[PDB]
């Protein structure tokens, strides 16, 4: 499923990310805008041979299980293939496990990059929320 902008604010919000862990709704919004562009779908390879999946390409080497990535850890305790669904629920799950794990949305290299000191609020800009 590919998400509207404020659809998936809206989502998001639904399922308790807004201001998790002090990360307003906007920076959520900005890191899956530019890690899948919305798309539930998206999948990418990476050099170590593991995957990234769903809305916020979460990462096969520890968060999910694929059965293709060894040495790796499935610490939300899912298969990577959850994260692909049109149901935001395990993304965002496993999401809240990562922000916590100690860097915040640091673990989203594409947030610090792209997001990260930015005006997030306009990701959220004109959405009933
Ligand atoms: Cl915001
Ligand atoms: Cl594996
Ligand atoms: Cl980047």
């Amino acid at each position: 499923k590919v998400f509207g902008r404020c659809e998936l604010a809206a989502a998001m919000k639904r399922h308790g990310l807004d201001n998790y862990r002090g990360y307003s709704l906007g920076n959520w919004v900005c890191a899956a805008k530019f890690e899948s562009n919305f798309n539930t779908q998206a999948t990418n390879r990476n050099t170590d041979g593991s995957t990234d999946y769903g809305i916020l390409q979460i990462n096969s080497r520890w968060w999910c299980n694929d059965g293709r990535t060894p040495g790796s850890r499935n610490l939300c305790n899912i298969p990577c293939s959850a994260l692909l669904s049109s149901d935001i629920t395990a993304s965002v799950n496993c999401a809240k496990k990562i922000v916590s794990d100690g860097n915040g949305m640091n673990a989203w290299v594409a947030w610090r990059n792209r997001c990260k000191g930015t005006d997030v609020q306009a990701w959220i800009r004109g959405c009933r929320l």
